[PDB]
């Protein structure tokens, strides 16, 4: 729909306008405005100013009116770091004015999903997994685990199965009954098999101990094979949108999507910068940000490499640390470098997780192939299903990548043939 | 060095300010201002001013539209001076001229101009700055190839200010030749009263010699004004940082720049990119091997490029025009040279031009025929000198390409090895 | 065009009828009649008639048997005339001769014949139709290469009907040369009274010139009689459809034909196929690059072919002979030309023969040495003309190959590029 495309374009324009004004207030250069470290701080300032939970607390426990973070300028051939303090009310004022008077929570949530996609690409969260009571190897089900509980509509769709499992277990271990039933429906709406979905209803209609806890732990384990419906959104740093709005792109009129070609197109026409530590490889910094930009942290490295063009190395062999720079780090040795965020191909982001056999005619040495899942499928059932599926079963049949010039999904390109957090 | 960087950084800063000022006057978006076609028209207007106009392209209602607006030359002349802190600033003007010249050198073969002058059309590589006007700047004089100089001199041969202009050009050409013998011939052309056919025949001889005993011709990375303007707008100070046309600066600038181009239906945007990349680094007549190595992707001959010229004529319809990012970046960088390579010295040789059979095995027995047979007044001295030279001889010893992070050129990469851009045509397969 | 197609279609139709008639007389099966060895003997008999015989091969009891039968020349002569609707039909006879000539041109190097005539044995490419008799047909005269003509003329030099035959041959040779200078030399050889050593030395000079300033020699796709006979039998009317030796017709005929050959123990049937394919399209002295491209598979040099001649001598035993399909089809087709390529005009040049260094990088600096150095009565005029020519120069501009469904040659494919068939031997690696 043009309307869905226009309303999505409305919020990006809103982010864009806000970032522009924010950059002029801080008197940042266009290059400095496009430094991702500044973008993060600026993005962090808005979210802090609308953090109602924190703001209510600070009124109750008395500078609470001001919010800050590190900002980076190039002064006398060197990168300087500075802590800037800015009034929260004015930040909210700028946000509203940029979003045409509205408090647009969708735009804020959009910047939260971006930070979440960045965290998943940067850090493995094993410490949180063990403390809750689940396997540290369940990390591929942990998309959106750094997001808040009441995060909004888009935030709910982005969250993984294990994320929902962790949130529920923490409640079971601990008005709020309505939230428990609401969160169960979110979890249930992501399981594709009827066997998994029915098990959720048992854990939902209960007033919960070991048995319910063990159900969620089992249901999470099953999601490693019988995967859930997790939405994937391309959410870019605010500087990307700010720069495009500044250069004359109208996201409202042109429309926009987060699962289409649009973000790939935009990054092809973007130049984002990052600060780099003495012994870091810029190509690996670029890989990290690229993966975050498209929510590809838990993706197969081969399909990510095919889309990207260059090799997508796993995290353990990646010669870089996080994008953010700690307060104790020496700025005298900091250099700025371009982030290569382009791609050779593009592909649609998924919310998902004739002849069937062959009759031999010739007497030759070969395997005799057959589509097993379609032929064969014609608590107990969960184990029965998990045993059936094979690592070499094909999914998304017929679907492929596209050339950048192919604006519509006309001619797909199917590749011929993997863990980012591998041992 | 610091002083050269200062003045160079000053003129680019001027071109920058002018372009920003020019982009606001026309109410162009940032993207539109960074369309190469818009940049070329703006560059044209200020050169034509020293009424003026040309095509300006906008993105109207999802489609590219063409409008040819006009400006008073006086108003443009005022804008240029005032963007260049008062000064008339002729240097920045010839800088935009050399950029146009480099683009012409990459786009068009000028064989029709060569035959009229009685010159061999296979002298491409001698023709840098041939579309550049006679009596250009000093920067224009340095950039002009031997053949350009020869051509301009023949047009003279074919009011005694004609005499000094003839002698200045002889001196410009003389300063480019790297052997004494070639220089002595130019003196003989210069010292001549009432120049005619003898001097014409001498100049053609000198041009042929310059294909083997190559002359010193300057090479300057000169970019479209939008690249400079975009940099100034975004917070780069060329006066504080300085600038160089032959060092790393232009390579680094392009790496931090994004330029667009209008593309025709049957055109490959990568091939359009190669052409403008070549133009940007004055690389039309370079070895394709070295251009390819530096760029990181193959630099293909002119005849195998699915692209026409950058400019779009008023004849063709805009309804089918689309826009594309120009890929103008590089894997490595390399210093732009004034040198034509080794021409003399002949300090020994050191090499192997034949084999001695060790094994009783059937095969041919290779040897370098032209070199071995070669050993068996100022005109014949040149002949003997260019007969000694071999295509195999290595110039620029010890020099190499550099990583884009190697700002000070500390660590040269020497490459281990399709050479002629204008070699692949319907008449010749070179 | 229609008239040429009519008469050509008539003679092939005649050869066809003759072969069918000849195949019934010998009680050969269709397969056996389409064995190339059987076709060659039948073709031989009718040429020898104008007693005659030769080997005829049959499939007896699971094995190939050889029998040499005889026929009265008068009876064969009667069969030929009566298959050609009364007429003596000499044209169809020289057509079978040119086919034999083309096969000989592909099979044998005739260096022993060249040395006796005082000619350089490296003149292969000049020797089309050398095994063709002196005083062949007009079609035979057109097909003969420059070297063949030179060789035949020297044999004359080494009863005043000798005078006119000498002058006819000088005119045949003159009509083949494409430059005035070469033609003027032939006049000087012709106008000579009592020809001797001066004319011999002139003819060798003219032959050498024809390796660079190539002459106009005709090329005609001439197929074994079984191909024509098989087509007539199967319902093709060459008189109604017409026929062409230089257009698409023979390529299309071969595509709808299946010919067989006897193969020796150590022979590769694909290599046997290449040889007969080359012969069929008069391609012995073509560039292997163009032959390969047209055929669709690699056309390998003579010395790398694991095959002997097509004919099987009476010496060798039949017990080890097997039979194989000859692959005579093609990926594309192309018009057979009379032209020797560009020899003059010299309208400019347009190209690049050197580079100008842009980057300070270590490398050799390529240049076209022979071309650059080249610029530094009728005999020397030829020397100067062939000194100007380059191996790189492109002939047949705008012309290309065609798909087999492109009957009218509407859409030429120009190819983007091992050249000499007789280049790979024990004495030379060309
Ligand atoms: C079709 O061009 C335009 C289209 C729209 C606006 C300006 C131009 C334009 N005006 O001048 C030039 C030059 C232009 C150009 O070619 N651009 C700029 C915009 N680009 C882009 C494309 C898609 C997305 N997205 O998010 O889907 C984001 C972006 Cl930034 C594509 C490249
Ligand atoms: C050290 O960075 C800076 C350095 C100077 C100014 C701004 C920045 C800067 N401020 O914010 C970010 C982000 C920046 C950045 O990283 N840049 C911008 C300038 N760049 C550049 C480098 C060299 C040439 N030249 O022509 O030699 C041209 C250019 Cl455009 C290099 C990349």
């Amino acid at each position: 729909a043009t309307e869905i495309r226009a309303s999505v374009g409305k919020m990006i324009d809103g982010i864009g306008r806000f970032y522009i004004q924010m950059c002029t207030e801080l008197k940042l250069s266009d290059y400095e405005g496009r430094l991702i470290q500044n973008s993060l701080t600026i993005e962090r300032m808005v979210l802090s100013a609308f953090d109602e939970r924190r703001n209510k607390y600070l009124e109750e426990h008395p500078d609470p009116k001001k919010t800050g973070g590190p900002i980076y300028r190039r002064v006398d051939g060197k990168w300087r770091r500075e802590l800037i303090l800015y009034d929260k009310e004015e930040i909210r004022r700028i946000w509203r004015q940029a979003n045409n008077g509205d408090d647009a929570t969708a735009g804020l949530t959009h910047m939260m999903i971006w930070h979440s996609n960045l965290n998943d690409a940067t850090y493995q969260r094993t410490r949180a997994l063990v403390r809750t009571g689940m396997d540290p190897r369940m990390c591929s089900l942990m998309q959106g685990s750094t997001l808040p509980r009441r995060s909004g509509a888009a935030g709910a769709a982005v969250k993984g199965v294990g994320t929902m499992v962790m949130e529920l277990i923490r409640m079971i271990k601990r008005r709020t009954r309505i939230a428990y039933e609401r969160m169960c429906n979110i979890l249930k709406g992501k399981f594709q098999t009827a066997a998994q979905r029915t098990m959720v209803d048992q854990v939902r209609e209960s007033r919960p101990g070991n048995a319910e806890f063990e159900d969620l732990i089992f249901l999470a384990r099953s999601a490693l094979i019988l995967r859930g419906s997790v939405a994937h959104k391309s959410c870019l740093p605010a500087c990307v949108y700010g720069s495009a709005v500044a250069s004359g792109y109208d996201f409202e009129r042109e429309g926009y999507s987060l699962v289409g070609i649009d973000p790939f197109r935009l990054l092809q026409n973007s130049q984002v910068y990052s600060l780099i530590r003495p012994n870091e490889n810029p190509a690996h910094k670029s890989q990290l940000v690229w993966m975050a930009c498209h929510s590809a942290a838990f993706e197969d490295l081969r399909v990510s490499s095919f889309i990207r063009g260059t090799k997508v190395v796993p995290r353990g062999k990646l010669s870089t640390r996080g994008v953010q720079i700690a307060s104790n780090e020496n700025m005298e040795t900091m250099e700025s470098s371009t982030l290569e965020l382009r791609s050779r191909y593009w592909a649609i982001r998924t919310r998902s997780g004739g002849q069937i056999s062959i009759q031999p005619t010739f007497s030759v040495q070969r395997n005799l192939p057959f589509d097993r899942p379609t032929i064969m499928a014609a608590r107990t059932e969960i184990i029965r299903l998990m045993e059936s599926a094979r690592p070499e079963d094909v999914s998304f049949q017929g679907r492929g990548v596209f050339e950048l010039s192919d604006e519509k999904a006309t001619s797909p390109i199917v590749p011929s043939f993997s863990y980012f957090f591998g041992d």
